[PDB]
């Protein structure tokens, strides 16, 4: 054991409600890492994840612990913090956008784990350790991450899955994972689109699903772009942070990459739960701030 390992199993969760994690206006800047520790077991429990396959305690906080110090703090965006926040996003997506009705606890377990651990190890947009020797190379690379660390001594949170169960859960984990590469997400997104359009969708059919699913973990992987304004500037500063460090230029992005990538996606998952409107609503007030700003820009 470590110090930080005794600390979180030997502590209180507060509940979802005073930990506002079903909030999709959430947010971690004032949390501490043991509290963005508590938050994510309070996750896995309310999902009825620790119950429906008996998890240890010690091993989901040894777990999370794993998944916590393979992300980098050096890199200022895609660290901990912003995996945290994905899996929150997934989170409040399925329980105040009622999404967790239209699921299985296997596809459940798979998002929130999946979500957790889609950047792991992550360098900054810019690092190049994708050599060699020559696709969704990064994504391919997370998803060994989080493989390597569900199979660690101590750390292994699907022990108490049947095979057939656990078979399942690790390809819906890998499939999610790599539908975070955003060169998938637009490759794919088309087809989602025309179903939605054509008021064909139809969640029973499996490949059906398994496009939603990519199309959920794409939306709460983008969901600071959802945020209230103050905390979207400092995500949005954190970005940019990475993207040129590791800027009148940046309103007009941003707007640009609302449009290209995220009002479609939301509005989409909206028809799909009329529930999941306040992240369109987020994400189009954050549209207004960033276009007033660069038309002074
Ligand atoms: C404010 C800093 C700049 O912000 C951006 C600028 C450009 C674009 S992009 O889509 O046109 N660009 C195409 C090339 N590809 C390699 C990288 C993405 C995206 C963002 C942007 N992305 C995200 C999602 C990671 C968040 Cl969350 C965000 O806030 N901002
Ligand atoms: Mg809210
Ligand atoms: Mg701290
Ligand atoms: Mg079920
Ligand atoms: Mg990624
Ligand atoms: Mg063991
Ligand atoms: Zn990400």
């Amino acid at each position: 054991e470590t110090r930080e390992l005794q600390s979180l199993a030997a502590a209180v969760v507060p509940s979802a409600q005073t930990l506002k994690i079903t909030d999709f206006s959430f947010s971690d800047f004032e949390l501490s890492d043991l509290e963005t520790a508590l938050c994510t077991i309070r996750m896995f429990t309310d999902l009825n994840l620790v119950q429906n396959f008996q998890m240890k305690h010690e091993v989901l906080c040894r777990w999370i612990l794993s998944v916590k110090k393979n992300y980098r703090k050096n890199v200022a965006y895609h660290n901990w913090r912003h995996a945290f926040n994905t899996a929150q996003c997934m989170f409040a997506a399925l329980k105040a956008g009622k999404i967790q009705n239209k699921l299985t606890d296997l596809e459940i377990l798979a998002l929130l784990i999946a979500a957790l651990s889609h950047d792991l190890d992550h360098r900054g947009v810019n690092n190049s350790y994708i050599q060699r020797s020559e696709h969704s190379i990064m994504e391919h690379h997370h998803f060994d991450q989080c493989l390597m660390i569900l199979n660690s001594p101590g750390n292994q949170i699907l022990s108490g899955l049947s095979i057939e169960e656990y078979k399942t859960t690790l390809k819906i984990i890998k499939q999610a994972i790599l539908a975070t590469d955003l060169a998938l997400y637009i490759k794919r997104r088309g087809e989602f689109f025309e179903l939605i359009r054509k008021n064909q969708f139809n969640l029973e059919d499996p490949h059906q699903k398994e496009l939603f699913l990519a199309m959920l973990m794409t939306a709460c992987d983008l969901s600071a772009i959802t945020k209230p304004w103050p905390i979207q500037q400092r995500i949005a500063e954190l970005v940019a942070t990475e993207f040129f460090d590791q800027k009148n230029k940046i309103p007009s992005m941003q707007v640009g990459f609302i449009d290209a990538i995220c009002l479609q996606l939301y509005e989409a998952l909206t028809h799909v739960s009329e529930d999941c409107f306040p992240l369109l609503d987020g994400c189009r007030k954050n549209r207004q701030k960033w276009q007033a700003l660069a038309e002074q820009q």
